[PDB]
């Protein structure tokens, strides 16, 4: 893209998407999940481009020449943020995840303090612990023998019986030079993350300083999953949630016009006070 850049973040080199858009604050920065990068947020890009400042970085590892690096957790991810935010000369900023970018989001409210980091939306991100079938995915991914197995159970759960064009070109192009590196850390982190901090519901709670989280996803589609997501949002006055019913876990890919204007909402009452 127009947009990639490469810089050394401590002993790394990262790639990181910024439009250089010189406008009003709050900066948007988008987060990719794990053994992906900036290529599924490409349409959400083009939603905000014009409005907002925007910066997606790329973690160790992964970028358009995914490379094998020495382990690391969603701590890494969050000091890789930060400082690739300093260079930058970026003050506020609203924080906007994708799936298990949520763990380095959450940690990058409470580190950032809400000065910097008002705000936060999180994109389909499993707010329970592992049910039974995401706990066997996490398990094949950590498997020497059988990631690839792994990624297959997950490509089918995320796609839920659509053939949904853009966001199976993510899956099967955008994500091919992943390895077992990365997927195998992924799901070393992902379990570590649950074990550690019970459930984002749990970590977003435990917040110093609690602030307003919206969670907007399209999947899992039961009643069961809306509910938690009401129950949650009916304790806490900050939670906030929207199902986009769209097809995929994917809704960055598949309603980016939808994201975009939660995002916006979000901005706009940032720049109101
Ligand atoms: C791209 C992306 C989305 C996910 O929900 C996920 C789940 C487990 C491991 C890695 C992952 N990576």
């Amino acid at each position: 893209d127009t947009y990639l850049h490469e810089t050394l973040v401590f002993d790394n080199k990262l790639s990181y998407i910024d439009n250089q858009r010189d406008t009003d604050g709050p900066a948007i920065l988008l987060l990719p999940g794990w053994c992906h990068d900036h290529r599924v947020y490409k349409y959400l890009i083009q939603e905000l481009d014009a409005d907002f400042r925007v910066i997606v970085p790329n973690w160790r590892g992964h970028g358009l020449s995914p490379s094998e690096v020495p382990d690391f957790g969603y701590q890494e991810q969050v000091k890789d943020a930060l400082e690739i935010l300093d260079q930058l000369g970026v003050e506020t900023f609203l924080p906007v995840s994708h799936a298990h970018g949520g763990w380095v989001l959450v940690e990058l409210l409470e580190q950032a303090g809400p000065e910097r980091a008002p705000r936060g939306i999180i994109m389909d991100w499993l707010m329970w612990a592992p049910k039974p079938d995401f706990a066997k995915s996490l398990t094949l991914l950590k498997d020497p023998e059988r990631w690839r197995e792994g990624t297959h159970g997950l490509f089918d759960v995320w796609l839920d019986g659509h053939d949904e064009k853009r966001v199976r070109h993510h899956l099967l192009e955008e994500m091919a030079d992943y390895g077992y590196d990365c997927w195998g850390r992924s799901g070393r982190v992902i379990e570590d993350a649950y074990g550690r901090n019970g459930s984002p519901m749990q970590m977003m709670a435990n917040l110093t300083k609690t602030r307003p989280i919206r969670h907007i996803f399209s999947q899992p589609t039961e009643p069961e999953y809306e509910k938690i997501n009401s129950d949650f949002a009916e304790q806490h006055p900050w939670f906030s949630y929207a199902k986009l019913g769209g097809p995929t876990h994917f809704p960055a890919i598949d309603v980016p016009d939808r994201a975009a204007v939660h995002i916006r909402e979000f901005a706009t009452a940032i720049r109101q006070g």
